[PDB]
């Protein structure tokens, strides 16, 4: 929130929050501060009766290591777009990849899940992306209220050198070929949606040489999922099944995935908000012997409680069931459990 | 610019933009997404009837890379100021070099053009630079703008040569001055002239193949047409040990040259042409004579409104593929841009 | 100052600064530009009658070198937190270590002093800490006036890998183990102050097997101080004695220490304040065949000059009065004299 200007049919809203948190784990590369802010601005101006002008940037700040420390901020999102009326709405930057439109009502823990866990940032259009162009849809033309329907062009973003580079390079990890990606939802009912994601996305030649897991010309993703929202209850759950595009930890990517989120919560009325939650992700079809694997497997238990808009504290704690083995060791994929405390002032 | 406090002779303007910006070419160290943003802050404070004080600071950040990407943030500007009513001010941070003042007329490209093509940031007082101390005088003590600006040596990361804040060679500079002078001869018409001058490190004359001399000089001039939905703006400057030959060095002599036409419909639409050019001369290691930049641009700028816009620019690369271009990692490849910019 | 937003029981205050400086010394990790800016948040959110919340970030940028220059910006505060009226405050994040609500009496030098000097930044509860929880009252519970304590506690900040790591991993000069630390002031005026405080931290593994200096399981800080401000006139001291605490320059840590700081100002009408100081520390059972070392001895001299309350000019002299000897030269302890110069423009 924080409207800190609006004059003369332009609007600047400055946004953020400030998280004081601590993880309790025995994985020491998870445990200890946690501490980070966020800071944001969103800008709209009015061009004309049918048309406005829009930016949007998001920066995250680390505030757990030292004044000397490397790497400690970085840009979630930053979008500039035209609002068409009701033909829809178009904007170009960093921004989220569509398949999130299904999968963000999964991503509701009070710390854990969202990206990082079945899925990342930089990981083709399933989170935060470099180079979308994303075309929405509200109520498909004024005609049909609560269908939304997106499309999404996102260019390649390469190796740092060689033959496959482009200007903004990075790791295979995170590199992408040309995409597309389509997004749907439908609200049923009052409180109950559905819907469905679809991405395509060309890989890469270090991503079909440099790590040993993963081979395949393209990356796909198919996402269902459902809500219900209302009464003080909130359920959700997501299935995705994803080709190429599910990374296997650091050893590459899973040739096929199938990805599981469920969750579910109520809110009271003096401001507590409980939270139970199953997440896991299979992998299968490894190389080097890999074969079938999870790659993530945990049971989220926690609350949230809310001073008011401005002020919440809260607990997580994420039961790990996954099995130590080879690959986990191998991959980097943690099987402890962790416990999170945070306090949060948000403007 | 957003004003977000005024209160008690204080005054706090918030400004910046996002870029929403992809390049295509076959050069691939171009090609791809370019989207950034800056933000910045434009301060000023009422000390007395003659005085006033005044801060800035202006931020790049790129958003072009991922979340684990490393060094996507940097400061453009950063200032404070005394102004002492009309009679003039004086600034002392990181800021244009007063060489700005004339080669800013060119810089009106939808895309291209300015620092990066026929000189440089951290480039002597070419443009941006760190720990300059600039006093500027409105109408000569009329219309008449005089500069005269004092930079303090930033030198190597440690030996010798040294200071606090150490950088590679291509961005070192001396103890140096510079002065400029800019005049509305007809409303509508302007020339200006811009000279510094500036000591040259060690490192400078030691570590790349090209370049040397105890010295950096500019000379500018420019002239500039601004009416009737008109913008014709030329400059020229000479160069010694000054300009940069790519990654090889400096060029001992240099003649820059950038010239742009431009018309702005009452509709929005704003189309744009320009010529610029670096002739590089009397270069070590047999390279003799040598272009270092030369392209046409051609493209066009659509404002919605002050707060937003799209472009596209063109960039007409007439450099030819030689053993100079290739060594030195200059480009010789086209580059179109495609943009939608939200400005505050 | 600068209230940007101030609606509905939500409060949001921009402050921050540019200070254009320049250093002058034969010291040529010094000498030269200096320029830089702070720019902060400070937001407070009212919650009932008697709860409010809020937090605080604060961000330091470097101007001072190029645009393609690494590691030019850092946050020196991020914390939450909540006051309960006068049963007390509890804050979480990046913040002071409570050592510093003596030492900060001395730290009114016109450009030098505070943290760099006989104590630093991330250096146990000297300064800024990463991960501290702190409780602090004021006034007693509202039962004595100007007498005020603080409890603080900090989580272990290990290294980048190995046994000892934690998430947020750094060099063993800036690491600490678990540790706490207590703080009392009592203003007997309403100008003249005394205080205490205390820390006691673990060392962590590094600090004793990387540098060669300084051995020990545990590292304290006693700290008293006094302060006259009232009449224009400033005079502070602050006297501290640490064990295994005060960084030996590179070389490690002295396994005891003496600091002393001493300071006196006057703020004349017409906005000029003259200020001397003096600042020294001492180590003590240094290895190597250090013995006693001189770690900072020097005389302060300068001045500010306020034009208002947005902007001053500010002139500093640093008379070092340190021997050249093979432990400044070892351990990268400068000798040489500095005069700074700076205009500053503050919101």
């Amino acid at each position: 929130g924080a409207e800190i200007y609006n004059k003369d049919g332009n609007k600047l809203d400055l946004y953020g929050k400030i998280d004081g948190l601590h993880y309790f784990s025995d994985d020491k590369s998870v445990d200890g501060d946690q501490t980070y802010m966020r800071v944001g601005v969103k800008g709209e101006t009015q061009i004309n009766d049918q048309l406005t002008g829009y930016g949007q940037w998001e920066y995250n700040v680390q505030a757990n290591n030292t004044e000397s420390s490397s790497d400690q901020a970085w840009t979630r999102l930053a979008f500039a777009g035209l609002k068409f009326g009701d033909a829809g709405s178009f904007d170009y930057g960093r921004n989220y990849g569509v398949v999130y439109d299904v999968t963000s009502w999964t991503d509701v823990l009070p710390e854990f899940g969202g990206d990082g866990d079945t899925y990342g940032s930089d990981n083709f259009l399933q989170s935060r992306a470099n180079g979308v162009a994303t075309y929405r849809n509200s109520d498909f033309f004024g005609l049909v209220d609560g269908l939304n329907f997106a499309l999404q062009y996102q260019g390649k973003n390469g190796s740092v050198s060689g033959e496959g580079a482009t200007n903004n390079g990075r790791g295979w990890s995170k590199q992408n070929g040309d995409g597309f990606g389509t997004s749907l939802t439908y609200d049923i009912w009052d409180g109950i949606s559905a819907g469905f994601a679809y991405s395509h996305s060309k890989r890469t030649d270090e991503q079909n040489s440099v790590p040993a897991l993963g081979r395949g010309d393209n990356a796909e993703t198919y996402t269902g999922g459902l809500k219900y929202d209302a009464n003080n209850i909130y359920l959700a759950s997501q299935y995705t099944q994803t080709y190429n595009a599910t990374r296997a930890g650091s050893l590459g990517f899973a040739n096929k995935a199938q990805n599981f989120e469920v969750v579910a919560q109520y809110q009271f009325d003096f401001g507590l908000r409980p939270s139970v939650a199953y997440l896991q992700s299979k992998g299968k079809d490894l190389e080097r012997g890999y074969g079938d694997q999870d790659i993530l497997k945990y049971v989220d238990v926690g609350a949230t409680y809310y001073f008011n808009k401005n002020m919440s504290t809260y607990v997580d704690y994420k039961i790990n069931l996954l099995d130590d083995n080879s690959f986990t060791r191998n991959a980097g994929i943690s099987t402890d459990d962790v416990v999170a405390l945070g306090l949060v002032y948000q403007f």
